[PDB]
């Protein structure tokens, strides 16, 4: 009954990183963010997955993002990748305590370079501890 | 009532890798202590442990750039630094900027009263200009 | 892609711990290689390892029985036999008694490891039924 | 798209352990057995919890075991197994490991000791697959 969620990327939005509804014992979904139902210590993490046709002249900087929005804000965790056909991953996991009502968003700064060639590798869950 | 830590870089330390608790969103309970820059088990156990940290530098005036990161463990009873987990990168084949994460994780049976180091080679490539950039975590299972 | 393996007890080898991939059911798959009782790794990566032993005793002559499980790690650069996972057990404090013991971890490994798991009290294992005595590792 | 299941038992079941109905990518939950949808490599694992009041006089052994019913080369065999000798008590067993089975390939987790079972903690007693 520990809350528990794992969401993954619409490959058919549009210009977005946008999260589609596992997501159980209260954790919901809202505002592309996912919300805590209760106090307590949560693994969070996530995975997007880039991929580019050649390098262009304009150098290309991909990053990724979990922020807390302690209903302040704050990032969680961040990774920065410089991939000049190339492909990229980008991980983030850690251990973080959580208050009720905390949402959490997952972002990216390149949604048009996305890789969605593998069904569900883009994804962004917590595990309650 | 689970071990648990997750520690960050502290963006005030040049030419350090300086962890710390006390800052927003990073976390010692139940027992986990940070003293002089390592994590320090309360008790036996089977522990997750797992860092990031974040590498970036401008251009690449050598080949010879070589990135490391280790977590490694000293126990109270066999006073040794033992590595339990390393990656080496070198980001410079051949001026814009790099960016080169590593990425370290395993699943250990720890000592009451060890202690786990993360370390890197080269601080001044370390980029901890925004937060969540470079942690060091350890959970028990 | 990955190797992995799943290895058991030769329950017709007494007075030892004697793992086997040739029967149904145990596994060497995608390069790991089982030699000198050995798990071999085929390549440099982050691999699960686990196993279990089941000991079985007939009674407590003794408070003094002690089971110990260990997997080692024999590195070809280095040559030192270096434990990964043990746990000790004494069964008798003071009629059948069983202690499964259970390791489970998760190292990176190089290419030409070799990978052991020993007992101390082979005349304790209990393999009479299989699925007992087990130890494996999958590639992360 | 790779197969996975979680399956835990019913705690209103009578004198066995009963699987209700993740389950996903193939995987079929049929006669208290997970079915397989594909030949590979899958992580098999099961927890079941054992609570007993005290020791009695007869001498209380709890099984726990992992078969194979390889339903076309016919046979059947354990993959996991293990015992545990309690003598208020409380005993886990768990098991797990790597296997390659067959498309079609059934799979039964069981206990000797039905009326044992712990269902304090309502998410704590299952049988699950992850195919690699
Ligand atoms: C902090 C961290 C350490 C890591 O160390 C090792 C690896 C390599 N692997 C375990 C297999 C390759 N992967 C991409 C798997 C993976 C591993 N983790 C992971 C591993 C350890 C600890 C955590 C954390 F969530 F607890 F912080 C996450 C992932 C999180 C999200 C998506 C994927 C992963 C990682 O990928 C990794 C990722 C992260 C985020
Ligand atoms: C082979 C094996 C090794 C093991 O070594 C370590 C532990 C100790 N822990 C991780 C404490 C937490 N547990 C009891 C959970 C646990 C750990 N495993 C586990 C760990 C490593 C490898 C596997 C396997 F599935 F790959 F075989 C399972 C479980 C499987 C089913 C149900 C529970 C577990 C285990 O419990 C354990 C269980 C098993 C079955």
């Amino acid at each position: 009954d520990k809350p528990v969620a794992h969401v993954v990327a619409n490959p058919q939005a549009e210009g977005q990183l946008q999260w589609l509804n596992l997501l159980a014992n209260g954790v919901e979904l809202r505002d592309n963010q996912l919300v805590v139902p209760s106090e307590g210590l949560y693994l969070i993490y996530s995975q997007v997955l880039f991929k580019g046709q050649g390098c262009p002249s304009t150098h290309v900087l991909l990053t990724h993002t979990i922020s807390r929005i302690a209903v302040t804000k704050v990032n969680l965790l961040s990774a920065i990748k410089s991939p000049c056909p190339w492909y990229e991953p980008i991980y983030l996991g850690g251990v973080f305590q959580l208050e009720k009502g905390d949402r959490l968003s997952a972002e990216i700064n390149r949604p048009d370079y996305l890789d969605f060639a593998e069904s569900g590798q883009v994804y962004f869950g917590i595990i309650a501890l």
